[PDB]
């Protein structure tokens, strides 16, 4: 599923992501924009053989199981396929564990390089929330 900007902000907010670990809604929507262009089906193979999945491009090296990332963990206890669902519940739940890991949203390199320190409220501007 490809979410609309306001549609995804509402869904993230309904699943408790708004201000989770102190990160306002616009941070999450910005990160989703750059990671997947709001497409729950997004996948990207990494140099190390791991793969990133879903709206927030969650990586199989630590977070989910795909059966093909040697020596990896599955910290969210989910098959990576769950992160591709139209229903963002698994992506959000897992993102909560990742953002809680110590480096906050810096875990998402694209958030650090494209969202961090920018006017992230623009991502939720005009949305009924
Ligand atoms: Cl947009
Ligand atoms: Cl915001
Ligand atoms: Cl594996
Ligand atoms: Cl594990
Ligand atoms: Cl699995
Ligand atoms: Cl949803
Ligand atoms: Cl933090
Ligand atoms: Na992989
Ligand atoms: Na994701
Ligand atoms: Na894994």
């Amino acid at each position: 599923k490809v979410f609309g900007r306001c549609e995804l902000a509402a869904a993230m907010k309904r699943h408790g992501l708004d201000n989770y670990r102190g990160y306002s809604l616009g941070n999450w929507v910005c990160a989703a924009k750059f990671e997947s262009n709001f497409n729950t089906q997004a996948t990207n193979r990494n140099t190390d053989g791991s793969t990133d999945y879903g709206i927030l491009q969650i990586n199989s090296r630590w977070w989910c199981n795909d059966g093909r990332t040697p020596g990896s963990r599955n910290l969210c206890n989910i098959p990576c396929s769950a992160l591709l669902s139209s229903d963002i519940t698994a992506s959000v739940n897992c993102a909560k564990k990742i953002v809680s890991d110590g480096n906050g949203m810096n875990a998402w390199v694209a958030w650090r390089n494209r969202c961090k320190g920018t006017d992230v409220q623009a991502w939720i501007r005009g949305c009924r929330l």
